[PDB]
DNA sequence: TTATGTTTTTCTTATGTAATACGTCTGTAACTTGTTCTTATGTCTGTTATGTAGTTAATATAATTGAAGGATTTTAAGA
DNA sequence: TCTTAAAATCGAAGTTAATATAAACTACATAACAGACATAAGAACAAGTTACAGACGTATTACATAAGAAAAACATAA
């Protein structure tokens, strides 16, 4: 699912207004988003970042994805 | 030959130095809760349309409506 | 027992889409329409509370290194 937009990946409140700062809107960016840097920002921490794993998870996606072009 | 002052060395402690681990403060969010303004609606009331009941005094005094090349068979009523 | 009147029936589908003449007035009660008001339901704004997250700040732990103190050895004088 690199199709949708971030808010349909119901997200949070929290997560959803964090991630929505970045200008990050499609998973596209998410899936090679590192961890290092999504860790980085701010109101985000290990047990937020473990729900968005989650999210990942449930629909096949994760992060750590080498990808291609746009 | 031996006692003693000295100097260097090693052990001991003290201030800093850092690492990882864990608690506090604070910043956002979920959950309610009170207050005020707005709105659709149910209900009351006045006015007009309408639907009903009644009355009318030359005299007048036993329908109508078609209906029209039907044959064949069965079964009650008349005699 | 013989006429004689009634009674009943007469293939399927398919199609096959209206007619169409002919008293007045008055009084009264009832229903319907329109306007306005109050009420129940609804929406928006702000506040309290209860908790959890996030990154900072505290305490536990293991030390590096340099200053200070004790001691052993050495050289010297009586």
């Amino acid at each position: 699912i690199l199709l949708r937009p971030v808010d349909d990946l119901e997200l949070t409140v929290r997560s959803a207004n964090c991630l929505k700062a970045e200008a990050i809107h499609y998973i596209g960016d998410l899936v090679q988003r590192t961890e290092v840097e999504l860790l980085k920002t701010p109101n985000l921490g290990k047990k937020s970042l473990t729900e968005i794993k989650d999210v990942l998870a449930s629909r096949g996606l994760s992060l750590g994805m080498r990808l291609e072009n746009w």
